[PDB]
């Protein structure tokens, strides 16, 4: 029973934004909004902004899951590849399978769901800092699109859920995602159809 | 499924609302043209009551709300779970219950022996010195759009008139939408 | 306090228009240019003509407003007597001013000046016509006791954006009568 | 200074703007004044701008276009919408709601928000003109009214367009002011009777 990647904006109107970053040889991380498509380097931070229309309440917890994208390949666990597991690059909360990390957040939680033996990442939601109309978590992929034993050049879909203290669903989107070496030339490329 | 026909009975019982227009600032907006209230989640929802004449003493005023739509009338309407544990409570309101009342230390909240669907109820108030009306502050505790709640599916409102033995005296209705900018919902929603 | 009634073309070159009706018994509107005043009757059709020099941008509005033209009066809200107070379904009873024709029409009683209007969304000329005409029924008679009473009135006509933001205003004198010919004719013998 | 560049600079390819002799009768939503270097548009409406080369640049050749503002004291300040514009709904999915100048009808459109200057562009591939047609047309929409109230607010702006290669090298940069506004016809007949 595949998680569900259906779009949900729920209660508090929530959505996901981008930095508008462009495709210049030095970006680290560009989101193709013609794609709905993160394109980013292995390890590197990648920026996702939380937007709602109200404050959710303290105690919301932000989840981030990957699927793989096509029907005949959406049963199987997204993980890291034999060769990445092993890469002494463990930050000391991460296990070392889970292909999503969140940096910057000593609150971070990640589980290996009993039943369907997925991985995901969990931080508490705060609202937006000074300056800002929404709220910035870091993302880091910890396995190229590419790598053989693992994604193996099959896309897959991070879905981003609010959920409150109890568990309970308040909002669901979801965006393509490839790791890549140069993501400005790959979203050029992958536009340019 | 309760009743929802329109009855103005022997006192000339009607409904009326605040003329608020939609502009960004509204909290809470009635469109004539749809019978429907946009309105924000736990904000104050004026309902006026209009009577020709004044109802018995101990006359009642319950509150209810039932899904619009033919294949979901028959389901309960509730808080979705979240709103339920949320601490958004009066200590008066059962967690569940969707339709509060604000400002009345004599309200009564019922969970139906029978049918399981929830009310609200206050006594009738005549109008103060001045005014040729009774109003009733209700908040809804729950977004249209919540998730494992209403769900995005749209509900009716009953307001009935009681005596003191729970004999109908007078019933009507209304639309309910309770959403993040009621202003610019109620505008959208009349462009069709 | 007073609304302003100050004319104000502003950026879309914002004019009203009214038809050349004359004062032949038979009509039951009539404009008079020589003293901007409006002649009509009781819940009868008031064709107002919105005229631009340039297309104002979707979500523009147009609010009717009454206020009492004579200075010692104007602080007080416009509204129906007792008698006419007491059938379209989309406006309060109070109201002087309604829209017909138009089921996106929207009333106001202003939270802090009381003041009543009525609002429609601004549509452009069909491609052909120079102007957009716009339906007022009022709703109580000049004459009406415990009511207007005899005072004349100012409708102020404003052109507002999305946001309510004044993008033009105009005004004209109104008399709501029986014989709208016949009282333009007597008002200019003067 | 911190501002970015306005020179102008044909370079290699022999880089040049043209842009449609439109006239202004009433009904012109988009007209160009040669005299005045001046572009004059209605909001949201296309404003072609051709591209004109002496020799083809290479594939993956890319424009952008930057508003700034033409006075020197007000030159350091981001050109972008005011507050009224940028929550108006009319969005097609892919220009950020603060971006004064986006490109239509083109897919692969890419809008940037600089992370050190936090000034704003819309880039396009290079296209070479069609069969039978003589220089490359952009279609540029403006956002916002020149006088806008918390936006440019009457302050008047130049576009930059520059032509960069695929590493982001400049090939060539030209500039023209512009004025968003209700009857471009009207304000470009009125702004050359001055003079
Ligand atoms: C033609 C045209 C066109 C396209 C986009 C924006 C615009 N100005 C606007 N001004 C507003 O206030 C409105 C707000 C809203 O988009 O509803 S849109 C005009
Ligand atoms: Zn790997
Ligand atoms: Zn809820
Ligand atoms: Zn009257
Ligand atoms: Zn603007």
């Amino acid at each position: 029973s595949v998680p569900s990647q259906k779009t949900y904006q729920g209660s508090y109107g929530f959505r996901l934004g981008f930095l508008h970053s462009g495709t210049a040889k030095s970006v680290t991380c560009t989101y193709s909004p013609a794609l709905n498509k993160m394109f980013c380097q292995l390890a590197k931070t990648c920026p996702v902004q939380l937007w709602v229309d109200s404050t959710p309440p303290p105690g919301t917890r932000v989840r981030a899951m990957a699927i793989y994208k096509q029907s005949q390949h959406m049963t199987e666990v997204v993980r890291r590849c034999p060769h990445h597991e092993r890469c002494s690059d463990s930050d000391g909360l991460a296990p070392p399978q889970h292909l999503i990390r969140v940096e910057g957040n000593l609150r971070v939680e990640y589980l290996d769901d009993r039943n369907t033996f997925r991985h995901s990442v969990v931080v508490p939601y705060e609202p937006p800092e000074v300056g800002s109309d929404c709220t910035t978590i870091h993302y880091n992929y910890m396995c190229n699109s590419s790598c053989m034993g693992g994604m193996n050049r099959r896309p897959i879909l991070t879905i981003i859920t609010l959920e409150d203290s109890s568990g309970n669903l308040l909002g669901r989107n979801s965006f393509e995602v490839r790791v890549c070496a140069c993501p400005g030339r790959d979203r050029r490329t992958e536009e340019e159809n």
